[PDB]
């Protein structure tokens, strides 16, 4: 093809209209200097595969049938790999037909990439749905420079080894010149896996942050291994949260809640990895114990619907919704719930207004690759108000140490911490938020993307 | 003893202070002409059995241990008889130890009654927990005139026959001179049961309302069988609902709900017989179909906690609470649920204010002996506003035919009917409420009690 | 058409080859004197509707699609009517699409019948899947004489009234000149239903067995209502069970079981109405209590697979299979289970050999229209050996009073009774079996069929 | 005290009579040269703590109440630590009261040890119930040399970190001079944990088998870390399996099973870690596919009852027992199951006879510290017959590579492997069994115990 920089991801960066923010916006000044392409599925079943010139980008759509989506995406990706890589919170399903479709779809992505990529081009493959693509691509196109970044956690070897296709996934990733993870921990698991399962020679030292890279020796070539913690466009969110309409909506939100003294907020895709049940349990017990005032404190949980065709998620929804009904029936009043729960997509401007209104942000995943909601909250609070309660089991906890960190399995401490955040002095709240903002403003998605691409370019 | 009129019920009519309204108040002008006694359990485990002179009444407390309560009341009564007599909505548990404790406790009630009752006294035994007492009492005291009234439904023979102790329960009831039920249907089941199981000769004709009594021949004596539909102190509730404080609270309730155009109301003890799940299902589907306006219509469900030590009820609570959380997550807004659910006791004055505020009363039991909430709502609406949606499977439906009657199993028609009630013209609403009030004002608890006692006195 | 006697049933009497025994064989000498037809579904989806001359009979196949089977048969029949008519052991599903398909299929059966039936012909409609056909047929063909026989129980009114389409089903049955049930109890429920729901005038007396018929007045015509308890071809089974090959197989069965002293046997379609779980519970507890000898006593349960596409049945299968595994793990030995359980169809000659081998026949339904397995066992034991343990909640219990009758809900007595049957003296066993055989040999399927047809002919 | 060598374990080595084999027998020639003591709970609630001189040993009983057992053993040990350390197959319960009792009981063991231990004595603490004892003991008695061996797996850090008391457990283990695990993998997890959680300086190299030890620097002292894979008294089992009575019982077992051509055998404590469900699933599917002959092949599963008061285990038992009943109902014949399942303790001589009779040993844990059943089978087959199917997720798989190794999550390969083992040539079977026996005969419990004690003595 005629593109010298190519991104490969499960989805095209569109909604059709181009998706705002995220990866595609981080790369904007690189596309202004390269002939760029994006390979992905357009998000609707059985489409054409004809290239679309989106001015700054050429889009190469990948055709997936409804059956492909069911077995490669909802199946192998969402119901085999996802629960396994997140510490088997739910039991992975090992299904051979799903594996076979995952292989076929990965090959299709690899072929689309080759079609788009010029000779010697740089290719950046994204995330867990496409772990076979680097090896497949190198076999098709040995001229290419290939990076891979995993956006979800990489599990310990004891769990990874469960996968019947463990060796094929590992060989898949080793097809890259650069394999990156958010955290040194994932990088180190990958190195150990390479030694244990593949018998490759690797470096033994700890892996640094955006530095002190590891290496895997594969025949004549070396695979670089690194940690690059993703972030957001901090400055842009900071600006957006100051808009008059956002601030007026935040005020209106508080009015509609009957002007509570304190608002706790949860914002997540409805997923068992997100620890929404832990928040509700802690809040319920604090109310029972009279440690939170049911008359002036309210918890808002915004759950975005997710993976409805996957049975585990329907069961999760049932459990969360029971907790909500239960807590309100026990501690609410007619015309005044203590928990407001919404199960629907939320426009970004509405989410930002909730960040601005929220006195306590509850981000309590059982396991999460990074979690950008934590960083978005921080970027929105230029008033230095608010408080972030953050699970240690997120990538974000490695950078946001000034937050109120919790082990979500330690319910006693989660409860103590919610009380502490709710009752913090203004000065202490400001001190923490000021320190968190310094980190998030300085370590943004631009720093992340440049660091990964510099590392990848270094493999030439 | 020295009492010529004796009431026997599972509980004493106290809360200690005397319980307002109900049976004990209906009998007030009879106690002004008799030496009256009340036999029952004081509602707290392991108490004395020393008589208490409550001026108008002598109270004879029955001692029950916590173990007695568990096996006779929570066990045999609430988990064997209750589900069986209500068309096995839940599977009855047949437990021999529970039966044996039920026999022992019934004997204890019979002995207390004999202690209190003077020679030739009239005795009125209440309800399903004490079905053995009439026979036990007649054996101890053949001089007594004994009436029994069942407040819950009497099931068809095909279901009743499941009971391993079917014959003992039947012989128990046949110890009375008069056996009464709310409805001719229950009376007719009893007659058929007497023929089928006991082989007694009975009358064959239909049983009337407060008339055309049936009879069972038992050796030399005849048992009278009748239908006496219970009611309320209609005039008293009518007066109470007009008080300024009630009306001001009803207005405040509507304000606290954000001034909806329409309020649907459910008021029940949390029980699987009450069809609360049907209301929530119908309401959810109407919202899905856009047939109810989620912006100006709200459903308030007040569930009084019940039988928490009985497993079936904990499961029911879980199911209802899931539905509540689900419906609000799908159709609510932050600061504005479509369903307000409270699981706690409610003071009577607060309940009356909710009756006055409610545009639609939802009384949809799967099976109910009478249901007095339906009649209380009617008595409270002297403004002739509101609408009553009423299950056919209540005793009340036999008298309140002007209500919007529903088969709760016919969900399509339950939904059609809720829409009809919500959108009725003012005139049509008034016509129905006027007719319902004529019935309820004329057929009150005084008429009921006098009719039963006249019938009983007739057996002398 | 050209047939003066027409049978209408859900299935054609074939397997293709003609089905042995049953109804079709009982009618053999009537078909030798009439021009007979049989209307039914050939048991395979989407077939022709072309008549088949089977010599003694003309077969009129009814076309049903797989979707028809799912919604009319597996749906409305097996998952609405079946659980409702059997005392809601499982919760009926009320589904409007199922009802609509049930109506359409019933109309199709009615149209096929009209096509086959000559002028003034006699029509005999069978069982609960076709309850609308008599009214539909009378509207199409007022010249026809129409009988209907219900082979399953007719439930009490309190349960029947749940059905949203209660009135349509009732009007459906009232289209017949004769409505028959196994038992007077079902007939009496039907009479009461007719008065309560339809407001028709009926007879009030008890209904006799094959006599003392009830009546329902419907405008100008009278519907006859009777009880006709079905039976088997007793003499034929008696002969078959004496064959040398049967007796040798029975001996071999005992040898293969390691020559136990006592064999208990259960034979049923796998259905929640059959009380298989009760047998296993009783047997397990008797073993725990040391009241049955685990070294010389064995229980064989032959469950024929049934209704696999209906969820309730998959759950039932799971529960039964757990009990089997549990009891063997607790009381068996390697090479020697105490329970042998087979989930597969069994050839009739093999079933007869099991009847001959079995010391105790366990027929313990929670609710059953008649149950012919009980009568078949009796007819097979011309040696006068064996023992029949029989639930009171079967139609058979009304005729087989000499059996060991049990209330399956009374587990203590079920256990006492199994011990009694296992340890009965030879003489007492013979006395009971002799009396049971006198009843079953004299009251066979020929007597049943002639009694119903005589009653029907009487309506002309 | 007056003992210079002290063993500390949850249970005393008794049954009272001294327990045969195991640890206590491995140490017999050391006790012949030392003044030895054993500290443990005598296995019955609320006992004395008075020392018992068992000739070769002094026994120091630890008093545990029934409540102690419930919260320290059944609670924290069996329902927190056990599932966590075995890759959270079941969700651990994090309970603070359980933790507090675990601390108190561990202190009680530490105090008993100090009472028994002479100055400068060597102490060997066993297994996961007593992980706090080394630190507690060092604080009480800094003069002691302390070893700890973990008999179950040590989980990856990502899972271990869930524990609210992660730091206290880690500090607990670091109180030892020597910490040992079966496998280098566990040792390496421990080293990484020490760096990540405690911030201690550790060695970075791979850990060897009984060599190349790791180290953790704790202030002035160094903790040695090693891998010592446990084994059995191979020679003793080899002799015992040759006894005439054992061989005659093995023959009788095959006769009682109706002389099958092939017997598969499972022997385990009933635990969710043991993968019994996987064996049954594979066997069921092989029968469905006609790849195993249901007429000449039989599977015997001997499950020893375990942890009945722990809810997870009652659920597991239910699931296994359903599978057993299901497979026999589908593929068995009357008098001939394909699966024989026994849930009861089995005498050791009977177990050995089953090892000798079994053509295929199925040892398929999802996760297991070592699993000695695999090695016992090998030691019993001096005839070189049989075949061992072994999960990779056992410690045993690191030494028994000549077995048929399986990933139990790869059901297709488990099935292929069972077929391969069942149909192996005599010569190939012998080749594998010969190689397995060479390993197991040379690497016995004596080698294991001496290696650990040599390492520990080296820390002086
Ligand atoms: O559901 P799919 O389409 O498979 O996507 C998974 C998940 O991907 C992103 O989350 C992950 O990446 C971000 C950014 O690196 C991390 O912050 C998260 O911790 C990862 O889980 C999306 O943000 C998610 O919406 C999406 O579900
Ligand atoms: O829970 P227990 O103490 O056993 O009491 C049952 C029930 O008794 C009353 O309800 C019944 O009687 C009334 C009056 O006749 C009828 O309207 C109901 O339909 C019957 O169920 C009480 O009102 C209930 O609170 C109580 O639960
Ligand atoms: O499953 P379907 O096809 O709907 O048939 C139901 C049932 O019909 C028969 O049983 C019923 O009739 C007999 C004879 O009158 C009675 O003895 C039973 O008690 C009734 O249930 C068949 O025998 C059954 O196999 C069939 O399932
Ligand atoms: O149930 P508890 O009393 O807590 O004991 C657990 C377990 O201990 C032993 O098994 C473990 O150690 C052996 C020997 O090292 C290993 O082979 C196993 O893999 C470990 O699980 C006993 O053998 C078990 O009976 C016991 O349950």
């Amino acid at each position: 093809g005629d593109s010298d920089f190519v991104v490969v991801a499960n989805r095209l960066p569109i909604d059709w209209k181009r998706s705002p923010g995220g990866l595609v916006t981080a790369l904007e000044p690189l596309l202004r200097r390269r002939r760029g392409a994006w390979i992905g599925w357009p998000g609707i079943p059985d489409s054409d595969e004809d290239p679309i010139v989106d001015g700054d980008l050429v889009l190469y759509p990948v055709r997936l049938s409804a059956d492909d989506v069911a077995q490669y995406y909802e199946g192998f990706s969402n119901a085999t790999l996802w629960p396994l890589y997140h510490d088997v919170i739910v039991k992975p399903i090992y299904n051979r037909q799903w594996w076979e479709r995952y292989v076929e779809v990965n090959r299709r992505f690899a072929e689309a990439t080759s079609r788009a990529a010029a000779r010697g081009a740089t290719v950046w493959v994204q995330d867990y749905q496409l772990q076979l693509v680097p090896k497949m691509l190198r076999e098709l196109r040995p001229d290419l420079t290939i990076g891979f970044f995993l956006h979800i956690p990489f599990p310990p070897v004891e769990l990874f080894m469960q996968l019947p296709w463990r060796t094929e996934i590992t060989d898949g990733l080793l097809g890259a010149d650069l394999v990156g993870f958010h955290l040194p921990g994932g990088a180190q698991n990958f190195l150990f896996l390479a030694r244990r399962l593949v018998g490759a020679n690797t470096s033994r030292a700890s892996v640094g942050v955006r530095s002190k890279f590891g290496e895997v020796q594969i025949g004549s070539r070396t695979v670089k291994v690194g940690a690059f913690p993703i972030s957001i466009d901090s400055a842009d969110l900071d600006r957006q949260a100051r808009q008059r309409s956002i601030r007026q909506r935040a005020r209106q939100i508080r009015a509609e809640l009957g002007n509570p003294r304190r608002i706790l907020l949860g914002v997540d895709r409805l997923d068992y990895t997100k620890g929404i049940d832990v928040r509700l349990q802690a809040f319920a017990e604090l109310l029972a114990e009279g440690r939170v005032n049911r008359e002036d404190t309210v918890f808002v949980q915004l759950a975005t619907p997710s993976r409805e065709r996957v049975e585990a998620y329907r069961l999760l929804r049932d459990d969360i919704e029971r907790q909500v009904g239960h807590i309100n029936g026990e501690y609410g009043e007619v015309g005044h719930p203590v928990v407001h729960y919404l199960h629907r997509p939320v426009p970004r401007e509405e989410l930002i207004a909730f960040f601005v209104a929220a006195d306590v942000m509850l981000v309590t995943p059982l396991r999460d690759g990074m979690n950008l909601v934590a960083k978005e909250y921080v970027a929105c609070r230029s008033d230095l108000g608010g408080a972030l309660v953050l699970s240690e089991f997120t990538g974000a906890a490695a950078e946001l140490g000034q937050a109120y960190l919790v082990n979500p399995h330690n319910l006693d401490h989660v409860k103590d911490t919610m009380v502490a955040a709710l009752n913090q002095t203004p000065e202490e709240g400001r001190r923490r938020m000021r320190a968190l903002r310094r980190q998030v403003l300085a370590h943004d998605v631009d720093l992340w993307a440049r660091s990964f691409l510099d590392a990848l370019a270094s493999t030439r």
